[PDB]
């Protein structure tokens, strides 16, 4: 009951559960945390093989043997501080003709299903990526524009501008903990002070 | 229709690649670029395979067939604003008796040697993180210590503090390029561009002499 291993998705790994967990901890001085950052298909191994007790991944996943929370969040559109485009209160793909869109290949069913939504749009040469937050870093030097999970775009809140994209995309998130799975207090309260804390961050900033 | 396939490790892909990449590339605007970020095992085989123009990895490597030029700079500590450990000039293995020190398991003989030097201090329960940046995000949000290699840290010196390490552990840092490979002039001015890019900026703090 002192101990919580977490494995999740850099996404998720690298932004909102160090965030949370800073809190969390402040109560509990003799916890161990492991944080563990892993691609979500070996997040779900995690939890499976017992080296996990919760994990955080990107859906859609198959959910034999699993408990699982979910999270749907829009996608939106991430550019520089006075872009032209933050005039605009839902951005639509036509919005971003002769915009340097930088490409995100993640893996994610997220980004594919974005990337197919502009798929007609004419752009200038890109700057493909492979993470999340490193798109979101060129967008904040003023490279080009993104489109993202407002999750991963949260810690960019005060240089970066966000609005609605125009096209139904949702982002989903997993709980994923073990059907057959130790009874744990912790990891109860972990788990359900988290949902707590990323559901009111984001409905406070207009994000859900 | 030039285009530039970068394969990098954490620490360069994270932070230092991106912010160079927007100045190298607002001048150049027909020019287009890949950066993938990558282990250091992978990023030598999207090298040697010419999936990759350049490789960015962590040291040491199987130099044999490659191109390389070397980085190695000295471990610092990281802590939080106005932490205790900041107003020292140095920081001892003993002075980080009893502090929350974030465990890195990233794989990297950097991350393995810097555990093994401080092994013998008593620390509290810390965290344990497979990844260097989400130990700098626990610096950050107050949630502990961590000792790591300055050019991964320096993206987030906004809010965090560094001091250097009493023990010279060095972490070191790989350009590396196909031998093969034909020449090319976009590779030799990013190349030697980033590298002033990077020397200059870790000069402007302390953190190379």
């Amino acid at each position: 009951n002192a101990t919580l291993r977490i494995a999740a998705m850099p996404a998720l790994a690298n932004g909102l559960l160090p965030r949370f967990l800073a809190q969390f901890i402040r109560d509990r001085p003799n916890l161990q945390v492991s944080l563990m950052g892993l691609p979500s298909s070996m997040v779900m191994e995690a939890v499976a093989s017992g080296r996990a007790d919760i994990g955080y991944a990107d859906g859609p996943q198959e959910r034999q043997g699993f408990l699982i929370e979910t999270r749907s969040l829009p996608a939106v559109v991430a550019v520089p501080m006075g872009h032209r485009l933050a005039g605009l209160d839902r951005v639509t793909p036509q919005d971003l003709a002769g915009e340097r869109i930088i490409k995100q290949e993640t893996g994610t069913l997220f980004a594919m299903r974005v990337e197919v939504a502009i798929g007609g749009i004419q752009r200038r040469p890109s700057i493909e990526v492979s993470l999340s937050h490193t798109a979101l870093s060129l967008v904040r030097e003023g490279a080009g524009i993104a489109i993202i999970d407002p999750a991963a775009a949260i810690e960019f809140t005060d240089r970066i501008v966000l609005r609605p994209f125009s096209i139904f995309i949702d982002a989903e998130f997993l709980e994923v903990r073990s059907a057959i799975g130790a009874p744990s207090t912790i990891v109860d309260r972990f788990t359900t002070e988290f949902w707590r804390f990323h559901d009111d961050l984001m409905k406070q900033n207009g994000l859900m």
